[PDB]
């Protein structure tokens, strides 16, 4: 493992093809923290060809950093690293591993997650349903991408999805993504989570689904909370009874049964993320 605890250097293999010299990188304004992470806006030369500088996303450790999120931020790159280039997806541009703190450089979005971009949003050019439509079909396309790569993302939900300055939606935040004992998928937030993931200690392409028809009920509330009034104690008795969230108004009928399916309690009866993406693609081209 790398540790902090070291009075030589850093202890992180060399990956010359990802690395970044620092001169290249200029760090800017702060943009948050998350739980094992700070996130800087940055410019960066030379790494999207031309020695203009792009506008980046930096991950580094907290002031109040711990070793384990130093573990936690080596193993988010190196899982990012395995993802390919996808317009819908966050992507790895390199890192600052050697001779310094640790910087993973990723794709900026520049009107952050998606939650709060809906919700800024209510009511009271507003969002319209094709926005709404655009956004689901974007996320799908991005999920059918991870899939076909075999990673399983395992934390989808409208926080984890960024929107760039031209509303492309990008999926973020793989710290808990996997490439495919007691505890198994016990940090997964139950509310976005299939049942299967705590019951069987299972996770499949189909358990992500689950977790895009949760997405696809915020997106279609302008980022409402899931099931509302329930608290997460209660929440797989009510499942296992056959509850299922209600639909939206924004919805149409034919999104709730999208929905509906994605939440079928036998994972082999939701559909896939190549289905999805068909249905939404329907959707999209008869709303234009
Ligand atoms: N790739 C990114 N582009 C942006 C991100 S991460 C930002 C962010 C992500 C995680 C976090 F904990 C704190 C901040 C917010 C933002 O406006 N753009
Ligand atoms: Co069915």
């Amino acid at each position: 493992g790398p540790t902090l605890a070291n009075v030589s250097e850093l202890e992180l293999p060399a990956d010359p093809k990802w690395e970044l010299s620092r001169a290249r990188l200029t760090l800017g304004k702060p943009l948050g923290e998350g739980a094992f992470g700070q996130v800087v806006m940055a410019e960066a030369i030379g790494i999207d060809r031309a020695a203009k500088p792009v506008t980046v996303a930096v991950k580094m450790l907290k002031d109040d950093a711990t070793d384990k999120d130093l573990s936690d931020l080596v193993s988010e790159m190196e899982m990012m690293k395995m993802i390919g280039k996808h317009k819908n997806i966050i992507n790895l541009l390199g890192a600052c591993t050697q001779g310094g703190p640790l910087y993973v450089l990723v794709e900026y979005a520049a009107k952050g997650n998606l939650r709060e971009f809906l919700r800024a949003r209510r009511p009271p050019q507003q969002l319209t349903f094709k926005d709404l439509v655009s956004c689901a079909y974007q996320v799908a396309r991005g999920m059918e991408y991870l899939a076909s790569q075999k990673c399983i993302h395992r934390d989808l939900a409208a926080r984890n999805v960024l929107v760039t300055e031209d509303n492309v939606m990008k999926i973020a935040d793989f710290g808990l993504a996997r490439d495919v004992n007691t505890t198994t998928n016990g940090r997964l937030p139950v509310k976005w989570m299939a049942p299967e993931a705590l019951f069987d200690r299972v996770y499949t392409h189909q358990s992500d689904v689950w977790s895009f028809g949760v997405l696809l009920w915020e997106i279609f509330t302008l980022g409402g909370s899931p099931y509302p009034g329930i608290p997460v104690e209660e929440l797989f008795k009510l499942l296992k009874e056959g509850h299922r969230m209600d639909k939206p108004a924004n919805c149409t009928h034919d999104l709730y049964m999208i929905m509906r399916e994605c939440w079928h309690a036998a994972p082999s009866q939701r559909p896939t993320f190549k289905q999805l993406v068909e249905d939404l693609d329907r959707v999209l081209t008869v709303t234009s």
